[PDB]
């Protein structure tokens, strides 16, 4: 749970508070990219929204629908074993917090639905570009007519359609009387702690873009109804929320090592250090996004944003020694001290000062063939580097390595500016 709260603490209680998630289903981006989005480039002035940005990570991580089944079927009667009790009491603890007015769950749907059998593509069964209720009133809520909020956010999603097909209608299922399957989801299980619970849903026909568009005009439409004021950083149209889930000043922080770009990766990055003795899920990372992870694939280890591959790791584990805090390095004609898990920018040049029992190996130059080098005190330029071992696909961004006998010390990067 992430909050997006007012700078000052006292206006958190002086508008509603609101509970988004998403990502309950692994293979639904539109969701989760729709929540990071929110996260990233959105404030809230007034009151409060709490965001989970996605719920099922494990699933996200491999492009999966649900690992562990659905796990929007697990609100109702669910087994202590399952491997998902854990996570379903946390989401379920947010839900009924006092402090929280109304819950919007984002969804991806096949098709898009209409109250009227059109055709396959377009029926009542179909659930693409609807906002969902599970009846009309929640007695006892903040605000209980959750249909003249639907209807309202209804128009609101409807004065922005990018093709009529698109159009927004209201899907209330009556779970109550008697839909087994939505008795057993998240939303029903909102209202029954009198919470006004809401999900939309965005057609998987619609590319990437579009999908988020959508949700964040859902989104917006109902902080409206609920007088959270907000702003975003941006204007909503397809080609910015393009941008922005593509956005090159994304980065993503592995353990201790530099932050890296997320786009314009090489594919593959090899001969890259984990530490070892840790799991590959428990290994910390850090992003600017909120939809970082690393995943196993065989020997591999990938990292994902969302359900975008961004590169694939080839690792060596390593024990990872803390103890180098900091180098000297001369950097464009200038002595001075680098700190383990920098990039510095590099303009001309650059010299690794020797050190006692650390040596250096800088990925992309060489001087030998030796398979454990020593490069400190070699005057290192862009022309003497094999481009090709960058991090970057434009060959600016390289390498350099610190090991202290059978232990790694840290990386720091350069780029070449
Ligand atoms: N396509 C979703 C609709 C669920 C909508 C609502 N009941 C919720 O829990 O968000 C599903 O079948 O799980
Ligand atoms: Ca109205
Ligand atoms: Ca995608
Ligand atoms: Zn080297
Ligand atoms: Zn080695």
């Amino acid at each position: 749970m992430i909050e997006k709260a007012p700078t000052n603490v006292e206006d958190r209680d002086k508008a509603p508070h609101l509970l988004l998630l998403a990502g309950i289903q692994g293979d639904e981006p539109g969701g989760f990219n729709a929540t990071n989005l929110f996260l990233m480039h959105y404030s809230v002035l007034k009151g409060l929204v709490e965001v989970v940005p996605v719920l099922n990570k494990p699933s996200m991580l491999r492009n999966h629908r649900g690992l562990y089944g659905d796990m929007n079927r697990k609100f109702a009667a669910l087994d202590k074993n399952d491997p998902e009790y854990p996570t379903i009491q946390e989401i379920k603890s947010l839900i009924a917090k006092p402090s929280i007015d109304a819950v919007l769950h984002l969804h991806d749907g096949g098709g898009y639905y209409r109250p009227v059998y059109v055709d396959a593509m377009l029926n009542p069964k179909r659930w693409g570009n609807c906002f969902i209720i599970d009846q009309d009133e929640v007695k006892g809520a903040k605000f209980p007519n959750l249909l003249a909020f639907a209807n309202n956010t209804i128009e609101s999603i409807n004065a922005h359609l990018l093709h009529p097909i698109e159009e927004y209608h209201l899907k209330n299922t009556r779970t109550a009387q008697g839909d087994t399957e939505m008795q057993k989801a998240l939303t029903f299980y909102a209202i029954n702690q009198k919470k006004s619970a809401f999900a939309n849903e965005a057609s998987k026909e619609l590319p990437l873009a579009s999908r988020v568009f959508y949700h964040l005009q859902a989104i917006e439409g109902l902080l409206n109804q609920l007088n959270i004021p907000f702003k975003r950083d941006f204007d909503l149209n397809p080609n910015s929320v393009h941008a922005l889930i593509n956005d090159k000043n994304l980065w993503a922080k592995i353990s201790s090592l530099p932050k890296m770009p997320l786009f314009n990766l090489r594919p593959k990055l090899n001969h890259f250090p984990l530490p070892h003795n840790t799991k590959i899920p428990q290994i910390p990372i850090e992003s600017n996004a909120y939809i970082v992870g690393l995943v196993k694939n065989k020997q591999e280890v990938f990292l994902k944003y969302g359900n975008k591959l961004m590169t694939r790791l080839s690792p060596f584990y390593i024990e990872f020694d803390p103890s180098l805090e900091e180098v000297k390095m001369q950097i464009d004609n200038k002595d001075q001290m680098v700190k383990i898990g920098s990039v510095v920018e590099v303009k001309e040049s650059f010299y690794i000062h020797a050190m006692d029992n650390i040596r250096a190996n800088v990925i992309g130059f060489s001087v030998s063939n030796e398979n454990k080098p020593n490069e400190a005190g070699y005057t290192i330029k862009f022309k003497d580097f094999q481009k090709r071992f960058s991090l970057d696909k434009q060959e600016r961004i390289y390498r350099i390595e610190f090991y202290k006998n059978n232990a790694f010390s840290g990386m720091i990067l350069v780029k070449f500016v």
